[PDB]
């Protein structure tokens, strides 16, 4: 299915820490993540934020040894069966953890924040999604969305780096892809599905197939023998974990 990645929550917002406290929940001594899944591991060196969403309430569960998890319901139900219902230690909704500091697994990036995806699904996935403009279009289409009406979104538009990091070369669509395809496609919203799930493919297909690393241990090494290894490694380093659904 999907990799599970662990992006730890390193400051949270204003806003959500009376109830971290509340809950006796410390992000500085105790591990708590934010599990985002993706189907692109080699990816994770473009990180530069990470998505929530507003419309959904994240439970916040004790996944054992100090490591607590923000994700929904469904999704952690998932992580384990790998009860039929597990209790939260306490639920929080995504407008809460907006501006958290995080450590995204890989990126290259710093001082990355969670911010708000308007479209994210609740039904598939963990409700917290991965964020690599270079080579996502939907990415990129919600980033170049939040920079264009951060008070809709409630954030700072500084917050959205729109300066991208190349990541992975292709011959067909240059070293970002995703700003490539939504350009040339013409996307304008990220709602627009059925035409970012197309860009999507195309982006993936030929990145996975053509693309060559620009960055990290596997650098100029065909994507398609990089991705694996790269899994590989974040199971290994603890960082990252297999998400079947």
């Amino acid at each position: 299915g999907y990799v599970g990645i662990k992006i730890r929550l390193t400051d949270v917002a204003p806003q959500a820490q009376e109830l971290f406290k509340k809950e006796s929940l410390d992000v500085k001594e105790n591990k708590v993540y934010l599990v985002a899944a993706t189907l692109r591991p080699e990816t994770m060196y473009g990180q530069t934020c990470c998505f929530v969403s507003p419309k959904i309430d994240y439970g916040v569960f004790d996944a054992g040894n100090g490591d607590y998890f923000i994700t929904t319901e469904r999704a952690f139900k998932n992580m384990s069966f790998e009860r039929g219902y597990y209790k939260p230690l306490f639920t929080i909704n995504g407008k809460t953890l907006i501006g958290s500091r995080i450590d995204a697994p890989y990126a290259v990036n710093k001082n990355l924040r969670v911010l708000p995806m308007e479209t994210v699904l609740a039904t598939k996935g963990t409700g917290v999604v991965t964020c690599v403009p270079s080579d996502s279009p939907d990415d990129f289409v919600t980033t170049r969305d939040l920079a264009n009406k951060p008070e809709y979104y409630g954030i700072e538009k500084d917050w959205v780096q729109t300066d991208i990091v190349p990541i992975v070369h292709t011959e067909k669509y240059g070293d970002k892809c995703a700003e490539f395809l939504v350009n040339d496609l013409k996307i304008q919203s990220p709602k627009d599905s059925v035409q970012l799930a197309n860009a999507k493919e195309l982006a993936y297909k030929e990145g996975f197939y053509n693309g060559t690393m620009l960055i990290g241990k596997y650098k100029g090494d065909k994507v398609e023998d990089a991705a694996p290894k790269v899994k590989q490694d974040l199971i290994d380093e603890g960082l990252a974990f297999v998400y079947n659904e």
